[PDB]
């Protein structure tokens, strides 16, 4: 049992080592820069605005030139705007070469009441391997889920990075998760009120679960694979949706396979496994036309989701 609790800005060039039953609490700094390896055992590494045990305007975390980030415990990044309401260039940038997450990796932002001013967030290790739980949550000052109009944009992966999910991702609240790199494995992605944008050409082995008005959007051309998407439906906790880039010509649902196909006027056909027991007559289809894809063909279903 060792607690370390360190206040103020940090430029850390030494290895970060958290032993079993230990806590390392970095807080109260506006600037954090780590450049060496991380080894987190059965303990907690916390980097945040306020102490793990509970004020600058800004929060900047950079992990860059780190060879290996090995997480076997809890790795928390927390940036809640409390009293503060100034708009700053707050950022979370996680670019280690190797990130192996066997435990819990949890990013928490939000607390925006007035001006819509959220941090830049990019999680793009060259090699990001998740065997554990990756959480991104947007919370109020009290720690409730934030579901307002100020959307936290999160970039996951990049054009040349490799991302593997073998367990769980869960994005909760007003989050736009832009999947900008190759993702593979065999895992669940839980979208609890959040949107996920499949921008890449490899997005494989991921079962997507839409909860509380969560949405799946693809901007890339149709994949080889048929993504399993659970939760299409309309309830009091909202309307979940599947959307593809372009202008929709038609849809077909096969009640015998549980596969829906969305065909665009360009003749691109997107296929998703939504499950059995849908009624064709209760599907709704809309072309959205505006501003990343200008246009989306949006599939919804008028009745509650039944597993
Ligand atoms: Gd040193
Ligand atoms: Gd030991
Ligand atoms: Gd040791
Ligand atoms: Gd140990
Ligand atoms: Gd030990
Ligand atoms: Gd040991
Ligand atoms: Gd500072
Ligand atoms: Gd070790
Ligand atoms: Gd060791
Ligand atoms: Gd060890
Ligand atoms: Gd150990
Ligand atoms: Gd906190
Ligand atoms: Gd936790
Ligand atoms: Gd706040
Ligand atoms: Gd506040
Ligand atoms: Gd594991
Ligand atoms: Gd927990
Ligand atoms: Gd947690
Ligand atoms: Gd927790
Ligand atoms: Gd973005
Ligand atoms: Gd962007
Ligand atoms: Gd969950
Ligand atoms: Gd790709
Ligand atoms: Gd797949
Ligand atoms: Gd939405
Ligand atoms: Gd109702
Ligand atoms: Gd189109
Ligand atoms: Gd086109
Ligand atoms: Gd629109
Ligand atoms: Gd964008």
């Amino acid at each position: 049992q060792t607690v370390r609790s360190v206040a103020g800005d940090q430029r850390v060039t030494d290895p970060v080592i958290v032993g079993d039953n230990s806590i390392l609490d970095y807080y109260g700094g506006s600037n954090y820069d780590f450049s060496n390896n991380f080894e987190i055992g059965r303990g907690t590494l916390y980097i945040g605005k306020e102490s793990y045990f509970s004020v600058p305007n800004s929060f900047h975390l950079l992990i860059k030139n780190t060879n290996n980030l090995q997480n076997n415990g809890q790795f928390i990044i927390e940036n809640i705007k409390r009293h503060a309401n100034q708009c700053s260039n707050s950022s979370i940038q996680v670019f280690p070469i190797n990130f192996q997450n066997d435990g819990e990796f949890e990013i928490i932002s939000g607390g925006v009441e007035g001006r819509c001013c959220l941090p830049t967030s990019v999680i793009a290790p060259q090699n990001f391997l998740n065997n554990g739980k990756f959480y991104y949550k947007v919370l109020t000052d009290t720690g409730s889920i934030y579901s307002g109009s100020c959307m936290q944009n999160v970039d996951i992966g990049a054009s040349t990075t490799t991302t593997v999910n073998n367990n769980l991702w869960e994005f909760t609240g007003s989050i736009n998760a832009q999947i900008n790199g190759a993702v593979s494995g065999a895992a669940q992605i839980n979208l609890d009120g959040s949107n996920m944008f499949v921008n890449a050409n490899t997005f494989s082995g991921q079962v997507v679960n839409l909860i509380n008005g969560g949405s799946f959007l693809q901007t890339s051309d149709p994949l080889s694979n048929i993504v399993v998407i659970n939760g299409l439906g309309t309830s009091d906790t909202g309307v979940t949706s599947i959307a593809v880039k372009g202008k929709g010509k038609s849809f077909t649902y096969n009640p015998s396979s549980g596969i829906v196909k969305l065909t665009t006027v360009e003749g691109k056909t997107y296929a998703y496994q939504i499950g059995c027991g849908y009624n064709t007559k209760k599907f709704i289809t809309n072309n959205d036309s505006g501003a990343s894809a200008d246009n989306f063909f949006v599939l919804t279903y008028s009745e509650p989701y039944s597993p």
